[PDB]
């Protein structure tokens, strides 16, 4: 219906509100962006799903995301891959570990302060019935 065609709609707009917050922190500079094949050339092959803000913008606008459930997935996929492309105990690793969890705990912690949850449970009402 348009009722939940606007519904989606809404999600998308607080998407991409949430993200654009992510993606102006300085702190998560290095995951506004593909990481580039000429600066490293294994991480295509150690990662198998990159992830970066950049195409999470890309994926809420080709409405990939019905549920604020599937978009922290890739919030936590962005995540996840930083921690294992980036494991080591030097200071560089260390850095970009640290900035991973903190982008992480940023997204959970706006979503916790401004997503209505009976908003998230319609979202996934509507996905589970289609
Ligand atoms: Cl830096």
């Amino acid at each position: 219906s348009m009722q939940e065609e606007d519904t989606f709609r809404e999600l998308r707009i607080f998407l991409r509100n949430v993200t654009h917050r992510l993606a102006i922190d300085k702190r998560f500079r290095v995951f506004t962006k593909p990481v580039d094949p000429d600066e490293v050339p294994d991480y295509v092959t150690v990662i198998k799903q990159p992830m970066d803000l950049s195409s999470v913008i890309s994926k809420i606008d080709l409405h990939k995301y019905l549920t604020v459930k599937d978009y922290l997935r890739d919030i936590d996929l962005i995540c996840s891959n930083a921690l294992e492309a980036a494991p080591d105990r030097d200071p560089g690793d260390r850095l970009i570990r640290h900035r991973a969890c903190a982008l992480r705990d940023t997204a959970y912690a706006i979503i916790k302060e401004e997503l209505d949850e009976d908003f998230e449970q319609l979202c996934e009402e509507i996905q589970e019935s289609r």
